[PDB]
């Protein structure tokens, strides 16, 4: 009955899948309950405490599982730390932004990146349509790696470019910005925070109208991925045939800086919001189990996975799997991240067609 009730068996329940010890589920439920703050104790049979962007029915709490050949996937949990706050968007990030600065302190990493950037991301009066959230992943050893998510529309949309242009120039990157792609916005910039092996600057970019061909292009890391398993990911979750384009909610590019030397990416990522391309969730299941199996990935962790967050069929409603990604990360095998849907205020209905 409680929203940190659901979110924290929800939570425990991926645990399992991903093979935490006891210990440390326990030690990431108490973490989830604080970020939530009070909204934690909030009956479910209320609204949400703020509208946030972060999920389709404002869940403050999304779940990712990040899968590679051979093991278990790697669980990650997405939260608005400010969500009590609702929608005043300079309170919810001063309360999120307390929220990071207490988790730094907790777990003794800096947060000078993340300072260097406040008056770029937190202005007086901010624009939609997020301020602040936070994702962990959740480590063997209680221990979780930190990422920070930031709005370059918070001084305006039409200020977004400016905006990541100087982030990038501040954090060193001084050639990344006219390394990017293209694009038709900036919804998003990220940063990894604490102990990472190369912690990541990460641009996000909208593409309005995307095909396959697109989705093989638009990468500008080093080495450059494969265009033949990007176009055939890209047509797997949005079921084109081998024109087909994805036309309603847009797929995203994000693109990762770990070093300043190159001047290029190191990192490639495309999302691809499968939601809005599926009459319900058991179609969405079946292409995200084709791109698992294509990749040499444990499908069935998936279907558990499923399971934990939600006892409901699959084809009762959409949007339960709420993107799916391909990685491509300098030196590191590729990854398929599965994003899944808490789902605590409502489950949008099965589609009779997709237009
Ligand atoms: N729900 C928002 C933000 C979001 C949550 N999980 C994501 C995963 C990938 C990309 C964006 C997101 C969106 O649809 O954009
Ligand atoms: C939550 C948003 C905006 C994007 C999801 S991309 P991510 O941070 O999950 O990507 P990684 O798994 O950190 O590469």
């Amino acid at each position: 009955a409680l929203l940190g009730d659901l979110a924290t068996g929800q939570l425990t329940r991926l645990c399992e899948v991903a093979g935490l010890t006891e210990a440390d589920t326990a030690a990431y439920t108490g973490v989830l309950i604080e970020s939530l703050g009070t909204s934690a104790g909030r009956p479910l049979s209320l609204p949400p405490p703020s509208r946030t962007f972060l999920s389709d029915d404002h869940t403050p709490v999304e779940f990712s599982l990040a899968f590679l050949p051979g093991r278990a996937p790697h669980l990650r949990v997405l939260v608005e730390p400010g969500c009590s706050s609702g929608d005043d968007l300079a309170e919810n990030g001063r309360a999120g932004l307390r929220a990071v600065h207490t988790m730094a302190d907790r777990w003794g990493f800096s947060t000078e990146q993340l300072d260097r950037l406040e008056d770029l991301f937190f202005p007086s009066s901010p624009e939609g349509p997020l301020a602040l959230w936070c994702a962990l992943e959740l480590r063997s050893g209680g221990v979780p790696g930190v990422k920070v998510y930031l709005n370059p529309a918070a001084n305006g949309a039409d200020r977004a470019a400016e905006t990541v242009r100087e982030a990038l120039a501040r954090l060193g990157h001084l050639q990344a910005f006219d390394a990017l792609p293209r694009a038709d916005g900036f919804p998003f910039l990220a940063l990894d925070l604490g102990d990472w092996d190369a912690p990541r600057v990460k641009i996000y970019l909208k593409h309005l109208g995307m095909s396959a061909a697109d989705a093989g292009s638009l990468p500008r890391m080093s080495p450059a991925p494969s265009r033949e398993q990007l176009e055939e990911f890209f047509r797997t979750a949005g079921d084109l045939p081998a024109t087909g384009r994805l036309a309603g909610r847009p797929a995203l590019t994000c693109h990762s800086f770990t070093e300043t030397a190159t001047g290029r990416p190191s990192g490639y990522t495309l999302h691809v919001p499968v939601r809005d391309y599926v009459r319900h969730d058991g179609e969405a299941r079946d292409r995200a189990v084709a791109v698992l199996r294509e990749h040499d990935m444990d499908s069935a962790a998936l279907d558990r996975a499923l399971a934990a967050v939600s006892p409901r069929p699959l084809s009762d409603g959409v949007g339960l799997i709420a993107y799916l990604a391909l990685v491509h990360q300098r030196g590191r095998p590729t990854r398929v991240t599965v994003y899944v849907s808490s789902e605590a205020y409502e489950v949008r209905p099965p589609r009779e067609t997709v237009p």
